[PDB]
């Protein structure tokens, strides 16, 4: 009933606080975790970031020399976003930043097990206690990601690229929503398709985003549905055996949708299908998804 | 450590645990020995009267004699005295009226850790996450045993076969006791008039079958060995014979499992000290493992 659903925070018109500033000379860079044309996240050690005595593993997002103005402003707005979100268990959390003394460096938590997609596909490489425990993990991942997106929505942020490749897994099997953004080489990732002037994750995108470039809280919900499908498919790409071409676009428009993964619980597939309503007003909110999944987890115990 | 116990015949039965026998719907047999079995059940109105809950029930077969019936009642009294802990199988209720004793506890949905460890098969991330699980199980069992000794309770048969795994990879210490077929389990060896888990027992316990808090710490060390070796049985290629007993007395100890962190093998080695007074308590082990997990982040 709220007006909060019709408004988003514009990261441009957001403000950076200097509590985060941290001396870049006390960073020891390590292995590169991800890289695209203009950007990279690198694993690093931060000395005295939390307790003045102890070093600490972190992740640092930075740009390559190849980057021009528009990426410099994008990294700034992302640093502002991260600063404005604060802390949630299921989002990558900002820890600090270096905007003086050189190029922008965005300092956040490091997730030690990488992205969920590669986790799922290693599992894919293969009644039963082991299958039950694996199903319990996937239920947990779907719950944690719904809670993290609910938090994002409550702060009026739209993710725009929700997918298993943008979910990180860390100690305790905690999942954190991230956005590799410029630190992903989308040119060589075939999940990103040329559409007009841009390279877009078409198979995760709601029809309003594909045909009208409309992004809203409810188009994030559509992407969440695709994520559940790849989650319960152990990371196979959506609409398998099907290129993104004119036939794909016509098929989404005419109302074809994916069948359930074999080992998706019926109620999780029910959520998926409501996420894929062509009418955004009929999709559940993330707050609603969280409510439904909690019931599923509680009944499972 | 203390050196005192209370025997179960001196503990009470709080009849607030009483549950109507007619509300159990018995399911698959979880484990059975000669005189007793544990079966999965549905209990209606056990925590709140609205709906039901999956539980586990330990009971005796018609074969049981008076001594097994006393033992089950004694087990019930111990679980009542113990109280609740996250890393113990907890009492939920009991049937003692109108029929034989039924002891109702939590059902652990993934079975015992030994079978879980043995069913295993690798990229670095998968290795790391498996190691994180093994450290967690180490910590959780040490916390559970820390709780047992704080209640002056001695387990006597701590082993991976007596650790259960359930939702969230929470481990619960249990004891199938009479619900294990110990004559057909080669990990229990004839010793005098009993079949005993001699490979898990401390040397000092073998003389007169005396169990202590420090011999539980010895068994925990053996447990760590089967944990980090993914469930292989201890002292490979060494049957329990005259030479086994001799070799332990002379000081022979198991080498480290290949995937044990050197700090966890150091714990094992202190657990196997020939002088029980030099072994760590479980409280100290909990503190040591807390540090290891904390640094791993
Ligand atoms: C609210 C949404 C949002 C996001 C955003 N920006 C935003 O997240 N940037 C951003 C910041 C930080 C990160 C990362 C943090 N930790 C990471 N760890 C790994 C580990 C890994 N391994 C692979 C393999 N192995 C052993 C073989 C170990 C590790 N591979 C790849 N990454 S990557 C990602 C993105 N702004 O808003
Ligand atoms: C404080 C120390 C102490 C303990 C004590 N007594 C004491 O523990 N009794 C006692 C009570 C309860 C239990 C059990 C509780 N849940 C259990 N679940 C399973 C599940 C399972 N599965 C196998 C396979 N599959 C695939 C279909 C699924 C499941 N297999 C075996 N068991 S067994 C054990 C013993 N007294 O003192």
């Amino acid at each position: 009933i709220n007006g909060n659903n019709y408004v988003y925070i514009d990261p441009t018109q957001l403000p950076y606080d200097h509590k985060w500033e941290f001396p870049r000379n006390r960073l020891s860079f390590g292995k590169t975790l991800g890289a695209g044309a203009f950007g990279k996240v690198v694993e690093a050690t931060a000395y005295g970031l939390i307790k003045s005595d102890a070093a600490m593993t972190v992740a640092v997002k930075m740009l390559k020399p190849s980057a021009h103005l528009t990426e410099r402003e994008a990294l700034m707005s992302e640093l502002k976003v991260l600063s404005y979100l604060g802390n949630h268990m299921n989002i990558v959390n900002l820890l600090g930043a270096c905007t003086i003394g050189g190029p922008t460096l965005v300092i956040t938590e490091y997730c030690c097990y990488g992205d969920l997609l590669n986790f799922l596909r290693r599992k894919r490489d293969s009644e039963d206690d082991e299958l039950a425990l694996d199903l319990e993990d996937l239920l947990s991942f779907s719950y944690q990601v719904a809670k993290g997106m609910a938090f994002l929505a409550s702060k009026n942020c739209i993710h725009r690229d929700l997918a298993a490749r943008n979910i990180l897994l860390t100690h305790g099997r905690i999942t954190k929503i991230c956005d590799f953004g410029l630190a992903r080489d989308i040119k060589n990732d075939s999940n990103y398709v040329v559409k007009g002037n841009a390279r877009l994750p078409v198979k995760w995108m709601a029809p309003e985003s594909i045909f009208n470039c409309v992004y809203t809280f409810e188009s994030d919900v559509w992407s969440y549905g695709i994520f559940l499908w790849e989650l319960f498919s152990l990371g196979s790409s959506p609409y398998p055996g099907m290129p993104v071409d004119s036939k794909f676009y016509k098929m989404i428009k005419e109302g074809f949708r994916m069948l359930s993964p074999e080992h998706a619980p019926a109620e999780m597939y029910d959520i998926m299908k409501t996420c894929w309503d062509a009418d955004p007003l009929k999709r559940p909110t993330f707050k609603q998804i969280v409510q439904l999944i909690e019931k599923q987890i509680s009944e499972s115990t």
